[PDB]
Parts: structure tokens; sequence; C-alpha cells
């Protein structure tokens, strides 16, 4: 279904462990918000856009637009975070940023071949 297997809660788990990170309703691998769910802060909103971008490009998590847009978004994150956020915004963003940089390169390499 569409409204099953998704988050409606602002999480802040494994803040610095990339494969297990869950932040807001959207930030994390194979972790996303239910349709219509407002993101929890600016960083969560960046992830919301990214998750849908991948979804609408044949689940291509190496789509370079999706990933480059995420980096742009991450770099411009500001304002209040959600109450009860056990993570550090800047720290978590840097962890996401590191992984996405690698995704951008991986995407570029595989598309320079085709
Ligand atoms: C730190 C792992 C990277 C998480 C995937 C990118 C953010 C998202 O849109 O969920
Ligand atoms: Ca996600």
């Amino acid at each position: 279904a569409k409204d099953q297997g998704c988050s409606r809660t602002c999480e802040s788990q494994f803040c610095t462990i990339a494969p297990l990170l869950r932040y807001g309703k959207y930030c994390g691998i194979l972790y996303s918000g239910c349709p219509g769910e407002r993101p929890c802060d600016a960083l969560d909103a960046c992830c919301m856009v990214h998750d849908h971008c991948v979804d609408t490009h044949n689940d291509d998590y190496l789509n370079t637009m999706c990933n480059e847009n995420l980096l742009s978004c991450i770099d411009r994150v500001s304002g209040a975070t959600f109450p009860g956020n056990k993570c550090n915004v800047g720290q978590t963003a840097s962890v996401i940023r590191g992984v996405i940089e690698t995704a951008v390169f991986a995407g570029k390499i595989l598309h320079k071949r085709d």
C-alpha cells in the first residue's frame, strides 16, 4: 500500500551511523514519510524531496540530479529543528552529505560509460 511502511514520527536515531540513521520522517536509507506528512525541519524537507525524486526516477538512488539537489539543499539548511531531536543538525547533515557525495560520483561514473 501507499500509507503503509512509512513514518509519521520525527525520529532521531543513530545520528552518526550512516546505514542506520533515522532523522525526522524522511532522512535515512529505506526510511520515508507517509504521503502528505510534513517534514520535521529543513534537513528533513531536503530528504523528503530526495526520496520522491528517487521514487519518480525508477527508484534510481544514483540519479545525479536527485543527489546533487540534495547536496545543494543540505548546504542551505537553517532554522529551528523539531522538539525532542536527539541529533545535532549540522553533524547529521555532514554524515548524509558524505554519503551523497559518494553517490554523485558513483552515478557520474556509471553514466560516463553509457
Ligand atoms: C546517511 C545515509 C543517507 C540517507 C539517504 C539520503 C537522505 C534521504 O533522502 O533519506
Ligand atoms: Ca529516506
